[PDB]
């Protein structure tokens, strides 16, 4: 069981003006080098770059969205892109180039009236894919309050388990995934200091340092292919590297 112990210092690929906004690489056994990025809060288009090099450029290629996104909360996962389907209770598989988009309902999550899991990034549903399985964390609309996940099952995009960590969204400022462990920061998004066991059902101990930095926190996406963190930092796209005990 490898836990994070420690994160590195960031690596900055870019600087933009916008705020709020996601960049996303594959994380899927797939040597794949593309590069999607989402700007604002809202929005139906994608930036699709070739690689590294063209998003230095601000080379890309628009893609077009069966529905309107809402948040930084995605995760691209196999060819496709993961996302909250705006004023919705519902999140979105857009596959890549072919255009098969499925959909899924999460009908006791908060979805609108700025009720945010993520107020700092306005984000109510925050999807991660990770070693141990496609997740998606999102906040109770029975108690307004209590942070869940639920577990997908890949080929049928579905929910499986919905797994409730009783902590309160008040106190999350934001979140990722490593492992198949939980991983939460404090409001300011400088400390990483709850975090929670998925397979287990269990709260686990984890107080660290993120980062010095208190600009606003857009984005925070663990990738397993290069077990770093990436973030969008109030227009600074960095990589953290990650340090795992085990
Ligand atoms: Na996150």
């Amino acid at each position: 069981e490898p836990m994070i112990t420690s994160i590195g210092n960031p690596a900055q690929v870019l600087k933009v003006k916008e705020t709020f906004g996601t960049w996303l690489r594959e994380s899927a056994n797939r040597s794949d080098d593309r590069i999607w990025v989402t700007e604002h809060f809202s929005g139906i288009m994608v930036k699709e770059f070739e690689d590294l090099p063209a998003l230095l450029n601000s080379s890309f290629t628009l893609l077009h969205l069966p529905h309107y996104f809402h948040g930084c909360g995605h995760a691209v996962y196999n060819n496709s892109l993961y996302y909250h389907k705006g004023g919705s209770n519902t999140i979105v598989r857009f596959e890549f180039g072919k255009e098969t988009p499925q959909t899924l309902k999460l009908e006791d999550a908060l979805y609108f009236d700025r009720k945010y899991l993520f107020a700092n990034s306005k984000t109510y549903f925050n999807i991660a894919v990770d070693e141990k399985g496609l997740w998606i964390i999102y906040a109770s609309s029975v108690d307004g309050s209590s942070i869940l996940v639920a577990q997908l099952d890949e080929r049928t995009f579905s929910v499986l388990r919905h797994i409730n960590t009783t902590y309160p969204k008040s106190k999350a400022g934001n979140a990722f995934i490593a492992q198949g462990i939980l991983y939460v920061t404090d409001t300011k998004d400088t400390r990483v200091t709850f975090a929670f066991d998925l397979l287990r059902g269990k709260q686990i101990n984890a107080n660290f340092g993120l980062r010095m930095s208190q600009s606003v926190l857009a984005m925070l996406s663990y990738n397993m292919r290069d077990q770093h963190l990436y973030s969008w930092e109030d227009g600074h796209l960095m990589l953290y590297p990650v340090h795992f005990s085990s």
